Formats: C-alpha cells, sequence, structure tokens
C-alpha cells in the first residue's frame, strides 16, 4: 500500500538516521546554545500526526501557544551520492496561561503531507477517503516497526490527532503538554 | 501500490521544491563559485536509478571515473515545522580516458534505498521480487508524473539501468556521458 511504503521511508531515510543522535545533540544543545537562564530542552523528538493531513510549514504561526525557540545544532551525513545531507530540528516552546509550560524538539511528519498532495493531484488518481485511511495505516505501520527498533521507540513520542469536523475548538499545545507531561 | 507512494512523494517533497530553483543556483555556482579555469556545470538534474537498487552512499568513491568537486549552494526553506529545512546537491566530475568529459550535478534517487531496506526487513514483508517490481514501477511512475510537470521535466534527466548479473562490465560513468551528451 501507500502508507506501508512511506512509513518504511518515514523510518529507514530519517528516524533511524537521527534518533540514534538525538540524544547527544540535544544534551549538546542544553550545554552550549540554551539559553543560561531557561529550562532544558526535554529528551525526545515529537512528532505530529494529524490524520488529516493537514500540515502546515509553519508551525510557529497557525499556534499562538506554539512558538519557535531555536535550531538544534546540525546533523550532517552522506547519502545517496549527495555530500553533507543535512538534517536540521527545531525547538519549540509550549505555551499554557501566557506562559511557558515546556520545551520540545517538535515536527509534522513530513509524509503527510505527501498523502495530502496526492489527494489534490488528479494523476495521483487517490481519493480524500483513501488518503484518511492511508494516514491511520502509515501511524500504525509506523507504530509496529518503532516497537521493535533499536533506533528506539523511546527516541519519540507519536502524536496521532483527530481535529473535530463537527467543530470544539481543539488545542494542540495541549497535547503535546499533555504527551510531554507523561514523560515527568 | 509501495512505488506510486515513492514515487510522488520523491515529486512532492523533493523534486518539485528544487528543480524549479536549480537553474539559478547553477548559474549562481558557475559565476562566482566555479573554479575560474574550469568549464560551466551543466545545467539539469541527473538522476542515477538503479533497478537493483543498489545505492552506494558513496559515488565518487564507487566508481573510479565519477569523482566529487563541489556543492552547490544549500537551498533553505519551511517545511512540516522545521525550520531552514536544507536541500543540498553535489557536482561530480565525469572521466573518459583520464579526461574531464563532463561536469554535471548528479545524484542517486533516493527513495530505491527504501525499497532496498524493505527487502532486507522482515517485517517489511516485502521480497527481493517484489523489490525489482516496485523499483521499475517507481521510475515508470515518475516518468509519467515529470511528463505533466510545469515544474521541470526540462532540469532533470532519469537515468535508468540495469547491471548485468551475467558480469559483462558496466560503464556508470558512459551512461551518464550518454545522457549528458545527447543534448548539444
Ligand atoms: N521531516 C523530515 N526532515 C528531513 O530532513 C527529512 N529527510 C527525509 N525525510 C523524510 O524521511 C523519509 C525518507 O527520506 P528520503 O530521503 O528517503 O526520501 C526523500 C528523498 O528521496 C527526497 N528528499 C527530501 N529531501 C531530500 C534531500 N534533502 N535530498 C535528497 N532527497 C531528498 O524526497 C523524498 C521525500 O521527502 P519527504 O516528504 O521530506 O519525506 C522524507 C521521507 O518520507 C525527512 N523528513
Amino acid at each position: 500500500s501507500v502508507a506501508h511504503g512511506l512509513a518504511w521511508s518515514y523510518y529507514i531515510g530519517y528516524l533511524r538516521l537521527i534518533l540514534p543522535e538525538l540524544q547527544a545533540r540535544i544534551r549538546t544543545y542544553n550545554q552550549h546554545y540554551n539559553n543560561l537562564l531557561r529550562g532544558a530542552v526535554s529528551q525526545r523528538l515529537y512528532i505530529l500526526l494529524p490524520l488529516d493531513c493537514g500540515v502546515p510549514d509553519n508551525l510557529s504561526m497557525a499556534d499562538p501557544n506554539i512558538r519557535f525557540l531555536d535550531k538544534l545544532p546540525q546533523q550532517t551525513g552522506d547519502h545517496a551520492g549527495i555530500k553533507d545531507r543535512v538534517y536540521s530540528n527545531s525547538i519549540y516552546e509550549l505555551l499554557e496561561n501566557g506562559q511557558r509550560a515546556g520545551t520540545c524538539v517538535l515536527e509534522y511528519a513530513t509524509p503527510l503531507q505527501t498523502l495530502f498532495a496526492m489527494s489534490q493531484y488528479s494523476q495521483a488518481g487517490f481519493s480524500r477517503e483513501d488518503r484518511l485511511e492511508q494516514a491511520k495505516l502509515f501511524c500504525r505501520t509506523l507504530e509496529d516497526i518503532l516497537a521493535d527498533a533499536p533506533e528506539s521507540q523511546n527516541n519519540c513520542r507519536l502524536i496521532a490527532y483527530q481535529e473535530p469536523a463537527d467543530d470544539s475548538s481543539f488545542s494542540l499545545s495541549q497535547e503535546v503538554l499533555r504527551h510531554l507531561r507523561q514523560e515527568e
């Protein structure tokens, strides 16, 4: 299936490459680049899995209570004949009642944008119904892989979520914080 | 299928982002960074598609007549909540008789590595026969997308090839050169 392929691609070409080095990058940040006066960046990559595959490029905007602080130091490697391919991750602050309640490495799972685009382009032959189904299958497949992965499950948290189309005003920062605080 | 997904992702998350900016990066390179006394980098992205999905990370140190010269200037952008995501491409020299016969921006299509890894891991349920089949379907799907692409079919050349397992002698540099020279 499409989701099976994207989930393995996301593991093989990214997660298994970055997650075993992520701890050291975050420690290195917290010791040398982090504001002296602020809380340490939490450990683990937090991965946002919107099942409707709505993935903005600006996470900082879009949500008032989630703001970009800084980048982790880059990770570089040679991959597929590209010298020094760069993998970068961004640090965000999470707000609760107008003040910082948490700080973490946070991003959307990029392959969900692929499922979104594919539902948009006619040549892909991929419907909006297929997209939801493939989204859930992506997340499941990804959870199964991470469950027996050495490149651990324990350096990331998957945050899957649905926003109501019946409109009950969803809170993304509270979702992260919920996951963040399970780790405290 | 797996290959359908990977081909769309390769387009959506990479080719449609970089190919429309590639002509300008290569000009920038040729005018301001290229060695004074050397031939200009040719235009277009040259993409290696080995159907057996054998993708070394070092193309330079894997073929005697293909050697790394330099990097193009980086392209940066915000993507899926990652600030300043970096897309980088490498310039290689193509040798014919110990003579530089060509200079081009060259790399392997990264998703073929995914297909390879999947055939290696038990939990992917993906056989080596499935890999060859999916490889070819990947290349065809990619050719079909690029054909209607208002993005670039014009800024890239797809180089699909198969290495004879009966051990004739395949020349990668010559294969590239035959593509590079089939222009002017
Ligand atoms: N979030 C995030 N940050 C990254 O640095 C990153 N690098 C890869 N990925 C995601 O991992 C998975 C595997 O990556 P791969 O390189 O095999 O395929 C990539 C690769 O063939 C190509 N691509 C993307 N960026 C590059 C790149 N910088 N250089 C070469 N190819 C690239 O286009 C495919 C799809 O891109 P994405 O849709 O961003 O998602 C990828 C993918 O689902 C990333 N995801």
